């Protein structure tokens, strides 16, 4: 059954991929080679063209992503050649540097060796390559609560956080054959952070908020033609609401709305005053302003939905079925001000795609 | 098949209804009577208790409604006795008066004779008993675009609107046996309207916005135990976002955000300024303020979600399955500031319930 799933997925992917690449005539001979390779080795190896286009197709198929207009300009870095933890670390350091690109963010994915017998070659523990630690003990909450369990796991491995609200977690990953992951501190010169200030309200800096420039998701599995790339960190740029309406706002994250209300000079006493809504708008204006001022890429939710509409039109004109998750595509502020809110989307799963996988800790 | 559907639906409803009413022992004899009645007449007649509780269950089962905490205090008016259009008109006038209750809105439903052979006894054309007309011709848009087709149909029946932005549509309904509906102008003394002003920004009244106090949905079918009450207008009070984030804001409704931006003194030039979001917040603060100032019931989305959470807890403690439509329950502004956004809901259809039915015009 193993190899059968593999061969069926391989067939569908190659045919589709080669169609899109105008390599339709080469499908027959390539599939034959693959059939042998699977027969003899239990798996097959993607060409650089297949791997690159596969990762792009996977992005294009991500139902929850509003940023898909730009799927075809994804920068694919092939690191299937890595064998050592020093090589993995340096590849992750490099991904951060080249994706950051001095603020002009380049959507990038680095692809490590794939699973074999469902056996991982490289196992990344980080949720994102750059993320803040979280601590909770005896009433005392510090940092990002979403990072509490990973932070606790790192502190089992000999690492110790400073316990500021913005400790950078180290890279943490395990190699096949090793019982424990290794950890490496991020060189701070590689990490761009943005202090949050407001265009009009000088007091806003009293909150001493900041966020990191580049979200690099490092815990999802990229699946291409039956091959499971469990280690394939990718990044785009932020949509501002992710930071302003969720990471800094959620009660189970940084929970800053009451403090925002105070510094913008409004009462946080009555639901009917819509103080949370107003705080959310000003915090979100501040985030966009700050990223712009710092020269770091970011998109607002209005422009992002406008781009997503173009992606819908592109799919229709290319004759491709469009899939999407309405519940994730709508932005968490003013969703009815976007076209997304007013239509529906088929949430069918199409491969290649990115998938959740079980955490190696907890 | 007709009567079979009826008998099966009747059985399920009576058993459930009588359970809830502690009338469990009376189920057997009541179902026997019903079986005879269906056998002989092709239908059955609800007791006043059944009808009242049925309408309440139908509200409780409305997946899209955030206001369901209060399902058991619904005021049910039984007008199955009506036979003439004067009686229907006076019943609708009365519903408006008693539901309005001088501003202290009473959730009410008036129930007219049900369908027979799928044959309507009373056919209501209005979407809501109180609603503004809409006109569109030669570039010129006036009033509420959502009312354009009904307005056009009324003007086929001898009625003529003043063509202000807030013309009250007349009541319009058809009696069984009549080929055309009749129309009646609403007595203005019955209709409370609220001028929209802002608590802090005096210029806001320059927009000359207003809305009506009581939304009374008059085009949905109430289904109870296999009986189809196609004419059963109901009302609650508004959640403020319905007026501020949708009726006055949508581009295909009153489309007021650019004018809001201007009167609150902000530019409407850059997406990154979040001017639409800020305009939405101030317009929504204004709506809540104005309804409160006028002594007309309204709820903000934060309080409404807080009430809905209690409804969820009530269902769990009563041992009832909770059903809901996440896509409708989330408010159209700051949805992630409500608990609703962060959980999921089973969207299964449970009866009794309210259902869409085909419009009698267009
Ligand atoms: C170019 C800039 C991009 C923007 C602005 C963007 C925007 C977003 C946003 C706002 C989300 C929702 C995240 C959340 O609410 O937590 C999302 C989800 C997602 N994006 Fe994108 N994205 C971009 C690029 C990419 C790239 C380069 C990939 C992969 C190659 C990708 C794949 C995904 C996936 C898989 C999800 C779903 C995550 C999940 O289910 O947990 N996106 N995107
Ligand atoms: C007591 C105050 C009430 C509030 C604040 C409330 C709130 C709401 C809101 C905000 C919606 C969504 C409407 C939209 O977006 O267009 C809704 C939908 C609904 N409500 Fe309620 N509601 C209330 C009372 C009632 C009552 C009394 C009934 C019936 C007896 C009812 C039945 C429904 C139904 C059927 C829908 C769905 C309409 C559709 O699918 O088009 N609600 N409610
Ligand atoms: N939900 C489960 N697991 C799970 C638990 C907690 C968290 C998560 C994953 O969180 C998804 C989101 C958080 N909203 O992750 C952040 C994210 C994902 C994708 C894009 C994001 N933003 C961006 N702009 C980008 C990053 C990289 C490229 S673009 C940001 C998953 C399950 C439980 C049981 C079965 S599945
Ligand atoms: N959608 C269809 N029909 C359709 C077309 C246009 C409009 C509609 C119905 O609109 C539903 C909404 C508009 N958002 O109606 C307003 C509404 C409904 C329910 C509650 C509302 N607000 C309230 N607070 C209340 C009113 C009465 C009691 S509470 C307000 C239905 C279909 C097309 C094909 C199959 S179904
Ligand atoms: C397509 C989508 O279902 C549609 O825009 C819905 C979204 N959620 C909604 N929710 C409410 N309360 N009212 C609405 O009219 C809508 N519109
Ligand atoms: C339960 C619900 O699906 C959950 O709260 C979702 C809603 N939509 C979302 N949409 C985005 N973009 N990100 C999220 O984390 C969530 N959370
Ligand atoms: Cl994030
Ligand atoms: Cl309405």
């Amino acid at each position: 059954e193993e190899k059968e799933i593999l061969w069926n997925e391989a067939k569908a992917f190659i045919a589709a991929c080669y169609q899109e690449l105008g390599k339709a005539a080469e499908v027959k001979d390539r599939l034959a080679d693959i059939k042998s390779e699977i027969d003899l080795t239990g798996s097959y190896v993607h060409t650089k063209e297949e791997l690159e286009h596969g990762a792009k197709m996977a992005w294009r198929n991500s139902n929850r992503c509003i940023g898909r207009l730009f799927w075809n300009s994804l920068n694919v870095i092939d690191r299937r050649d890595v064998r050592t933890k020093e090589e993995v670390r340096d590849a992750l350091f490099h991904h951060i540097e080249t994706a950051t690109n001095n603020g002009k963010i380049r959507p990038t994915i680095t692809i490590f060796p794939p699973e074999e017998k469902g056996e991982k070659q490289v196992e990344i523990w980080n949720h994102q390559l750059i993320r803040y630690a979280g601590y909770e003990s005896d009433g005392e909450r510090i940092g990002d609560p979403a990072s509490c369990s990973l932070t606790a796991a790192c502190e089992e491995l000999g690492w110790r956080g400073e316990r500021t609200d913005f400790d950078l977690l180290p890279l943490i990953f395990r190699m096949k054959g090793d019982e424990q992951p290794v950890w490496y501190e991020l060189p701070r010169s590689l990490v761009i952070e943005v202090p949050i200030t407001h265009p009009d309200i000088e007091a806003f800096s009293d909150l001493e908020l900041k966020w990191y420039g580049v979200p690099i998701i490092s815990d999802m599995k990229l699946e291409v033609g039956g091959i499971h790339y469990n280690a394939a960190p990718f990044n785009g740029w932020y949509m501002g609401t992710e930071i302003g309406a969720r990471n800094l706002a959620d009660e189970k994250r940084y929970d800053k709305l009451k403090k925002v209300a105070s510094v913008i000079g409004i009462a946080a006493d009555y639901n009917t005053d819509l103080w949370k809504d107003q705080a959310l708008v000003e915090l979100n204006k501040a985030v966009l302003h700050s990223y712009k001022k710092q020269g770091v890429s970011i998109v607002d939710h209005h422009t992002a939905a406008s781009q997503f509409k173009r992606f819908e039109e592109q799919a229709e004109e290319a004759g491709r079925k469009l899939t999407g998750d309405w519940t994730w595509l709508i932005p968490p502020i003013s969703p009815a001000a976007t076209h997304i809110f007013h239509r529906s989307y088929d949430n069918s799963i199409v491969k290649p795609n990115y998938f959740y996988q079980d955490k190696p800790y907890e």
